[PDB]
């Protein structure tokens, strides 16, 4: 399948401002707005994202272009950045979903950060790499929403999103 329907799955969504499993305001496909707990805040964050005052609630419309920013966001990110690129070019076509969906959850930094897992990767040491993500703060502090993407980078199928 492609990212967006595997990050649909994971990430749900949602036309209002809910709070996701760390407890933090998000929106639409998985569209994190801010940490802080005053819901207000996250108003204010989201009338930001879209220009104009949207009152905690917006259209599937504009959550799929915030999802679409995101998404293009973590691709152009992973493809121009030193340590992700090559581990990019040489995964197979399920794992370099499996690395934008993380790249998506985690950002950037936070992905490049994780040199063991890239070198694993990079190296095909699956089960390694697998082992390793679940030792993060990412997984366990969510682990339904990082689960299948873990699961991904071990089997190099679409099994977990059947």
């Amino acid at each position: 399948m492609n990212i967006f329907e595997m990050l649909r799955i994971d990430e749900g969504l949602r036309l209002k401002i809910y709070k996701d499993c760390e407890g933090y305001y998000t929106i639409g496909i998985g569209h994190l707005l801010t940490k802080s707990p005053d819901l207000n805040a996250a108003k204010s964050e989201l009338d930001k994202a879209i220009g104009r005052n949207c009152n905690g609630v917006i259209t599937k419309d504009e959550a799929e272009k915030l999802f679409n920013q995101d998404v293009d966001a973590a691709v152009r990110g992973i493809l121009r950045n030193a340590k992700l690129k090559p581990v990019y070019d040489s995964l197979d076509a399920v794992r370099r979903c499996a690395a934008i969906n993380e790249v998506f959850q985690m950002g950037v930094t936070g992905v490049a950060g994780f040199t063991n897992v890239l070198r694993m990767l990079q190296q095909k040491r699956w089960d390694e790499a697998a082992v390793n993500l679940a030792k993060s703060r990412w997984y366990n502090q969510c682990p339904d929403r990082a689960k299948r993407v873990i699961t991904t980078f071990r089997t190099g199928t679409w099994d977990a999103y059947k």
